[PDB]
C-alpha cells in the first residue's frame, strides 16, 4: 500500500539518523567530550580536533554503548 512506502521512508530516515554524520557508513558510537555531541563513528571521531556540530574543542572521545547498536 501507500502506507508501506511511507513507513519504509520513516524507517530509513530513523536508521540514517543513527549513522555517522561524516562518513554516512558506520553507526554512531562516539561522544565528543565535554560538549556531548554524539554524531560520529569512532573512526571519524578520532580524526576531529573540534566538534563538527558546535566547534568546541574535543578534550576526548567517549565510546557509547547504546541499546540500538547492531552488527
Ligand atoms: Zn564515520
Ligand atoms: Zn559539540
Ligand atoms: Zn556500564
Amino acid at each position: 500500500s501507500q502506507q508501506t512506502r511511507v513507513l519504509q521512508e520513516k524507517l530509513r530516515k530513523l536508521k540514517e539518523a543513527m549513522l555517522c554524520m561524516v562518513c554516512c557508513e558506520e553507526e554512531i558510537n562516539s561522544t565528543f567530550c565535554p560538549c556531548g555531541h554524539t554524531v560520529c563513528c569512532e573512526s571519524c571521531a578520532a580524526q576531529l580536533q573540534s566538534c563538527p556540530v558546535c566547534r568546541s574543542r574535543v578534550e576526548h572521545v567517549q565510546h557509547v554503548y547504546l541499546p540500538t547498536h547492531t552488527s
